[PDB]
């Protein structure tokens, strides 16, 4: 469990969102591919601005993830220090 | 005749910025995938080497060797976890950057 | 005005099949991603449980936890790997399938 | 017995690699298509041909994907035969 899972989840999460973005883009090209240069400049602007927002959120989730990861490394350092004490055992 | 038309479309400059955008997306998808593959391979190598390790401790009695395996696997786990988070943060930064260049040049 | 135009495009049927192809690809990328995440979480869980088990040791009589978690971890990892291969084969099989209906319908 | 653990590492990576293989390639497909349309945006039999060629590309990637899944599953199944023998 723990931030390990949380991190793989954020990873896959971002992959998915980006794919849906590339799909939105591809569809938007095929349409119109079928007063229009106003809509072209608009399209480039809009897909830039959507990707931009997604990058904002990805970086926020990265920051929070780093926090939960702080909790976990606190938990792991106790496990490695128990390992050290036992390792001096025999 | 392919070359002239590709040059002139390259000169008009209409498909180039959009292709830049798609290209950028595909790249970040690729880099995220490779991060997930590396994480997965790391967790696998941990569980496997801990399994062989606990087996070689099975065929002895020293609780010290057991503790040394515990120490190694926990320490390397923290290692891998923090380095993975950092890799990801870098990926997110460089993506924000490339996007700001593309919006900037768009104007 | 959005509705009439999308109705007439869906009726012409020129942009629809290409969009179907793009949707096919996007869906398989999604499913492959989720399959990989599941695999990753599996290796993570099995590793971490065996770590907590090895941390619960001390007292040499604890070789029972050693053999039981080791046997459990090994056989369950067999399962995981084989079932993962099956999910992936299924995904590739079904991908083939939808491609063949799209080629078939594209011909006609 | 611990010897057998070597035989986990081959398919596991081979599995994980394969997954990511298929993801990359699919994304390139999604990319090529996504800018193929884009070229036609700057500009009707070219459309039919474009669809045919996308469907064919993806089909070939599919054959390859299914052959690699065959080889992998053979590795895993041989390895399971040996493991089910070793627990006996």
């Amino acid at each position: 469990a723990a931030p390990l899972t949380r991190y793989n989840q954020l990873l896959a999460s971002n992959i998915e969102q980006l794919t849906r973005l590339q799909l939105a883009s591809a569809n938007a090209y095929a349409e119109l591919g079928l007063q229009d240069t106003q809509s072209l400049a608009a399209l480039g602007t809009v897909q830039l601005e959507t990707a931009s927002q997604l990058s904002r959120q990805m970086l926020d989730d990265i920051q929070k993830l780093s926090a939960l990861g702080q909790q976990f490394k606190e938990e792991l350092d106790v496990l490695t220090a128990d390992g050290i004490k036992k390792s001096t055992g025999k």
